[PDB]
């Protein structure tokens, strides 16, 4: 039984859930669900692993998106079909501002659209903006947890390498568009790079769905040295769960 | 006399002000200022009328932007040069959603960039996004006075006519880009049209400046002013 | 009682006028109208100050546009609704060519579209070109009073600062698009920057309206009252030929 | 030869600084024959060049072939040889109902529906004709008494889909061009041709003077009109020497 | 225990492998590997499941890409870092031509770039073109195995839904860019939709890596709404 | 005439469904002369056309002139007349250091630095050659043992700035093309010419088969401008596609 093409889920599986937490990694799904009550694995197909748990007595979904806008768009669309109206992405990220430290938490108000999938939902002029209630819940939850928090703009790239201006690659070249791009984003106050939010935020904001994004800073592109990255993971994970409580 | 090319203001005129309320219309400037302590006229040059006031013992600027991104970009830049770090735009607006009514208050989280000036600060991929603290202050101020408030996306157009898909014009034509565009924005949940936010929000978000926007709905495309005005002043109070 | 949303004007106020002189600054409107017969103030709303005057017995309008394409597009549209078919922009301007000196007069044949409002009327492919009759009248008017005239392309920018590649700013930053752009326009023979012509010329050329532009060189970044009056006489003299 | 395509040297031009540039190589001699001392210089590919004399001054007539790409080659190489003024004389399909077959169209600027113009200036730059050239063409058309329209021309890299012709092998027009002719008509565009956007953009952005005149061969809504526009371009050339 | 960030693989793990077969689905990796000599599981991290096998005495990698250009670009880059120089994608696909049947095999010569990741390697002007030797090996392999084969252009979309003009979605809205797009690709002779080839082909063709693309038709859109695997393995034999 | 520019009727083709399309009008006769019963058909503007016979089948040779625009006219009108397969035979500037003058380059697909291709398909559509045509060209090349390279070609609307030549009147290259040759080179692009982007796009998007082959006349790593192997190959490839 499945109501959707990819996820292998039915509306019954959701038990009336209307909020989903959407990490990138299928392996993080169980870990996030473990922060809630009565978590049960629902399905695992391709990069889409899903669990249901209870939060303050209400059903909540945790479902992985895989890496990138394309797989993210599938998860979000199919979750929406199933009844999800609110999406919270939780990630781990590399900061590009020297003042943003490993262990810090980043809440994304909106994203630089360095992706392709967002364009499948809205023209480039449209902002990849987070829902206000979601952003509020994340900011507030970060205060409840105790994190050092930065709130602002994230660059959301379709690649891990040239789109984030990495030169440590097979070709060692970066196409003209992205040459000198990291310095530009830095100067514009962009906090970090990741790979899913442009798609998530655009597709939700343009379709009457609520979306927020929080991430833990595990590395800094400007710093030479590369605590536990699982400690920063757990901080961000606790925040997304606490935020979800306020959006139910 | 002036530390800036257009505004006719010095840093001294601001008296340490770091926040400016920025209406479009010079006429609205004094009225906004009058809701605060010790309001005084500063200068008037072209579409840039500026007043100073005080909230909770802190200096606040009110300065008009004129219509559109170009004049807004001038005002925001020169205010930034003089020490303004937080900008709160206040406008009146026409809603494009069936369930956004006249007398409603709109708080803009981000704008569709249907302008040219925003591109002079950041490429199109960059979001014309409002500052979270500003958006928070505006939403909370709106709730504190019991206004019917909608929070979300605004379409910000370089024109009043074709860019907002108006056909009641000299030519009666709308360029291909904008034909059917209102229905598209509507389907995407865009609240309203105005003409300055894409520029304001992009230029601030990409230059380490805080910006927010609130507007009063006075008409639907499918008393009010003084309520939006009360909201922007109360929001400013929370951001000093 | 107004027929249009912003200008506060009726068709009757124009008294059959079909040409408008469109300066940027409301404060310059009377000064221009004062060079013609029977100058009367019509209205003043926002940046749109309008006067009516009379030239060779025909009614003419002088109306300010404010700064930038957006406000210009409002003034032009609403003036067209009221019957205006010919628009003559007058400005004062800097220059980006070293051979162009303060005192010189610039007549614009077409503009580099560094604005956004022009795109609301025609796709970028469409030329921001001046009307031939208006340009002819302006060039001939400049010759009649013996002004040193440069005829060519103007870069029309939605910003005063980064789009004209100014670095003396709060951020000191210019976006990639405009980094090295002034040198590029200079090498392409562009005369100057201003902020309204791309919108004016495109919206008129694509809607059967006639537009032209003249400007006095007051400053040169590469390198004012006398130049002002020169440009104003030219635009008024050109208007006579176009009535 | 001093140049790669045209097969010409600086001396072949004998001090010439103006070139009349038709599209068709076969039209070159005809135009040259209207002036004094017409002499064939060279013929390579679509580039046939003649020299002639106008009021004692050497003038070049050189074909461009069809399209911006070959036009850009001819213009560049002539510029290398010393040409500073270029006058295009062409054939055109009018798209305005009031413009009759046989009429003369003087182009102030072009809608850039080409690719070559972008190799000289970004799309924001106007494909605008030189004022002196345009003035000379208009004044020449008046002296000949020709029915003349002055304005904007759509300049297309294709004869078929870019001019929204459906009478084709596929009968398909790509989205960009579907409904485009009506759009250009509403915007007051006079006509279609295939070289002006490149010519005007490359000249205006490089300090070269260019003008564009054409005779109407079809209305998108016979023998005498060619010579009519040809007479105009030669008369205009006289005013630009 | 890993020379690359995401795959969890070391250069040692590859055993001299220079060719990788790259399916979308992690769960298909073992199946493909099983068709060859000495299949050994290497790693499984995120959507990246990798096996090593042997084909005519030579080491060959099978590694999943996950869905979409972004995850594909990571797999290809890190596999290239470990020494892979030839990539053969084996996928599933929806045909958009009436004459192409379910169960048919499609060899892609080049792709319509309806993706974003390809632009991170080459501007849009650059063709998302397959390697000639890889395409030849696939066509030749198809003759060998015996399948109804179509060779041509593929539309490669960053989405499963709006980019493939699907309307049975939550919003039922397809953005302007993609309204009527399927009929357009159909008239242009495009065979099919999938989601990875534009990224794969562009990133390889612009980086001196060889890439080929083959897929089995699982649905025909003009109605709704193992051959291919044998062919990719046989093609790999011809390319070692 | 059945078509506006070429001056040809379907009868002139004698059932030909394949055309060999050089850029230069003066090359048409030379190509035709390598086949049986060569007959001149017409010469209008840059479009010179001949008919010939290959293995008892009629073949057209027709010049395109330089550039996408005139190419698009020739291909379209030939298509109207019944041509379904087009083989471009051109000259080219190599941008890779180890490609020799005289080498034969077979194009798999083109970088669309042209304008005409966009009149047939949006930029995301690949300017890709037909597989059968490309195969025939490669296999003809090995049959005569010519030094051959197969891969991507940059196809430009200009000879000068779009191919980043600086020895020009202005000596300037617009921002878009500054540093472009190094970029294409790094991307493994073999060569520059001016027609293939248009040809390949317009054919691949309209159910017409196209192949592209060119002889190297200059190596751009060394010089901008120079101080019948490819022709044999295109004729031999044509035999295989009849
Ligand atoms: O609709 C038309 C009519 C005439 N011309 C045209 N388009 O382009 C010009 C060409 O060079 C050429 C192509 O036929 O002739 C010009
Ligand atoms: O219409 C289709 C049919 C199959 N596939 C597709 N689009 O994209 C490929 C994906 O990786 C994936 C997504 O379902 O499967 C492939
Ligand atoms: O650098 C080059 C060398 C040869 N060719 C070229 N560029 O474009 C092709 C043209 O049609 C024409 C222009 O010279 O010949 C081809
Ligand atoms: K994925
Ligand atoms: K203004
Ligand atoms: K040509």
């Amino acid at each position: 039984k499945s109501d959707v093409f990819h996820l292998g889920l039915t509306k019954n599986d959701l038990q009336g859930a209307q909020l989903a937490i959407v990490p990138g990694d299928p392996e993080r799904v169980e870990k996030i669900a473990a922060l809630m009550d009565k978590p049960v694995k629902l399905a695992s197909h391709r990069e889409f692993t899903s669990w249901r748990a209870e939060l303050d007595g209400k059903a909540v979904i945790v479902c992985s998106t895989g890496i990138g806008g394309p797989s993210t768009s599938i998860a979000v669309e199919e979750l929406a079909q199933l009844g999800i109206r609110t999406f919270l992405r939780i990630g781990t990220t590399g900061a590009i501002q020297p003042h943003i430290n490993v262990g810090d938490v980043l809440v994304t108000t909106a994203s630089v659209r360095l992706d392709g999938a967002s364009l499948h939902f809205a023209p480039m002029e449209f902002p990849a903006v987070a829902d206000f209630a979601c952003t509020t819940a994340l900011v507030e939850a970060a205060k409840s947890i105790g994190a050092t928090t930065h709130v602002g703009v994230t660059a959301s790239s379709d690649t891990f390498y040239p789109g984030q201006e990495r030169y440590d690659t097979y070709s060692g070249r970066v196409v003209r568009r992205f040459k000198g791009s990291m310095e530009e984003w830095q100067a514009m106050g962009v906090m970090n790079y990741e790979m899913e939010s442009a798609t998530l935020l655009t597709m939700c904001a343009s379709q009457g769905l609520r979306a927020g994004m929080v991430a833990g800073v595990i590395v800094n592109r400007t710093q030479q040295e590369i605590e536990t990255m699982k400690q920063t993971e757990s901080h961000a994970v606790k925040i997304v769960v606490e935020a979800a409580r306020r959006l139910l």
